[PDB]
């Protein structure tokens, strides 16, 4: 008989709930334990799927590798698997597709079988607002990349530029990191001038003189509380009651309403002209199928545009000051050509004359190779996805992750990778077939192994508007200073583990005047 060892079961079980809770917490622990250690090695013989990282403790998986040095990680897994691999990262399974094939994998998905706002909307929308970026359709985002897009011609970038030179004029002038008129050298953390710089640049040009005057004040502060709400922590805790969450909520409610104020005010006042972005969304921001974004939507999508494209921009500036501190060569070679093409300093800056300075467009260029901020980039899968020429198949409710940035330090593609030189780039200092997601016309091929700016319909519409504010930043710096290490200091690691991937802090470097008599005028 074995329906006695039914009863055994049932007895088994009865004696199992009996167990001391010391055993029990035991077997809380040891049975999931080893059921993900005996499920992992069943996965391994199914060959529709990618190899699968191995990993101890599970949900958590290879999260901490990961978050701490992912292209150490991945190019572990890329010797032991090649370039398709799957691992667990934090309750999720990541299937990372590495090379120009991963880039065409990933950026050039068709829209249903991938979704970025299903990856992203709960890391974004807190920090933004609802209706915008990932807080909506895909069809929605595209129009919103399009609304932005239409401020960011070339007629307005050549009225930025003086703009953008007269901020940081000012912050030379006023900022306790600089004092030119006062100082002749002086030590700086990169880390606190480019973010101050970069936001003091943009607010002024795409925001109006308006929001730009209210950074001057505790408003400021704002700024600084909803700036923390970006943070990768927000793909596991989103929303936990603590006081994170609510200066965040609060600078939220209280920047974007003041952008309300600002575009309710204008609209009242008929003062709706082609001076910045605010303008430009104001006067364009109707959808296709006749729908009008909300002033708050409108609110909501500025702070969104302003926040990405100031932590890419901000990392990337401080980047570019870090390889340049030891690097006196090269700051001696563009100082020459910013002397060649603005006739020895007696031509004023402009957008045009930005762009006779192929050299320091290959530095901006060549620091985006070496630090790529975004150093993964995420989709959800919504369907199954067969990988070309392979029998691999990744399931929905998989995630996708690509990383041109990896492909960027990899010898193959670019030779000596590990090593800064502008000059990889000669001919070449531009930020076939094309293809319209709905915001422009675009590449449609995605398969450059450089991507500072992604491609496919997620792709960056802010490239002309970096470019700009770098361009016109590092002209100016390189005219007015030098600058160097500390001595026995050099490039610092960069921080994988923040939003995007800057410079480990505090990263000091040692200014000083190329013209210690110069005067900045202006009143202050
Ligand atoms: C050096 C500076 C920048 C770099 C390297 C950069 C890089 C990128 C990358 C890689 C993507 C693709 C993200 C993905 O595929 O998931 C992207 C998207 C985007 N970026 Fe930038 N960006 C920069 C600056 C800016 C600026 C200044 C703006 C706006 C003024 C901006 C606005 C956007 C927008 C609206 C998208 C579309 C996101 C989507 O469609 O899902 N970015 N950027
Ligand atoms: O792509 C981002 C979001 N992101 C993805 N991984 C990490 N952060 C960043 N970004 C890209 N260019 C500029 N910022 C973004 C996209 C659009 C946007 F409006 C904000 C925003 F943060």
């Amino acid at each position: 008989i074995v329906g006695e060892a039914l009863e055994y079961v049932n007895i088994g079980l009865s004696h199992f709930l009996a167990l001391p809770l010391a055993q029990r917490i035991s077997l809380i622990i040891i049975i999931p334990f080893i059921y993900n250690i005996v499920w992992q090695l069943l996965y391994s013989l199914r060959k529709d799927r990618p190899p699968l990282v191995f990993y101890w403790i599970p949900w958590v998986g290879s999260a901490v590798v990961y978050e701490m040095k992912p292209y150490e990680f991945f190019e572990e897994c890329q010797k032991k698997y090649g370039d398709i691999f799957s691992f667990v990262l934090l309750g999720r399974v990541m299937t990372v597709y590495l090379g120009p094939k991963g880039h065409e994998f990933v950026f050039n998905a068709k829209l249903a079988d991938v979704s970025a706002e299903a990856a992203y909307a709960h890391l974004t929308t807190p920090v933004f607002g609802k209706g915008v970026i990932y807080d909506c359709p895909n069809s929605r985002l595209m129009e919103q990349k399009k609304f932005v897009k239409g401020a960011l011609t070339k007629e307005a970038f050549k009225s930025y530029v003086p703009l953008i030179a007269e901020e940081v004029y000012k912050y030379f002038r006023d900022s306790k990191n600089f004092r030119l008129n006062e100082r002749t050298t002086g030590t700086i953390d990169v880390m606190v001038t480019q973010p101050e710089m970069t936001i003091f640049t943009a607010s002024r040009s795409l925001l109006g003189k308006e929001m730009r005057a209210k950074l001057d004040t505790d408003f400021a502060y704002l700024y600084s509380d909803l700036d923390k709400g970006f943070t990768p922590i927000n793909f596991v805790f989103p929303n936990l009651p603590l006081e994170h969450y609510r200066k965040r909520d609060h600078a939220q409610k209280a920047i974007s309403g003041t952008y309300m104020s600002l575009i309710k005010e204008r609209r009242k006042n008929n003062d709706i002209q082609d001076r910045d972005l605010i303008d430009s969304l104001m006067k364009n921001s109707t959808y296709k199928d006749g729908v009008k974004m909300t002033d708050q939507e409108i609110a909501n999508l500025l702070i969104g545009v302003l926040m990405g494209g100031q932590h890419t921009s901000a990392a990337t500036s401080a980047w570019i000051l870090l390889h340049l501190a030891e690097r006196p060569d090269v700051q001696q070679e563009l100082y020459e050509e910013q002397m060649r093409v603005l006739d020895g300093g007696k031509k004023e800056l402009t957008y045009d004359l930005l762009q006779e300075m192929p050299l320091l467009n290959q530095t901006i260029k060549e620091t985006l190779r070496m630090h790529h901020p975004l150093h993964s980039l995420f989709r959800k899968v919504m369907k199954d996805m067969h990988v070309p020429n392979t029998s691999y198949v990744i399931p929905a409710g998989y995630h996708v992750l690509v990383s041109p940035g990896y492909t960027h330090l990899r010898d193959e593609y670019f030779p000596n990778a590990h090593q800064f030189n502008i000059h990889r780039w000669n001919n070449d200092s531009a930020s076939g077939e094309e293809v319209d997601y709905g915001f422009g016309a675009i590449s449609k091929g995605v398969s450059s192994p450089y991507l500072p700016f992604g491609g496919g319909r997620h792709r960056c519409i802010g490239e002309h508007f970096a470019y700009c504010q770098l361009g016109v930043l590092m002209s100016i710096f390189i005219r007015t200073l030098k600058w160097h290490y500390p001595e026995g200091k050099t490039v610092p690691p960069p921080d994988f583990t923040s939003m995007v991937t800057l410079p480990t802090g505090p990263a000091k470097i040692i200014w000083e005047k190329r013209n210690p008599e110069q005067k900045i005028g202006g009143r202050h």
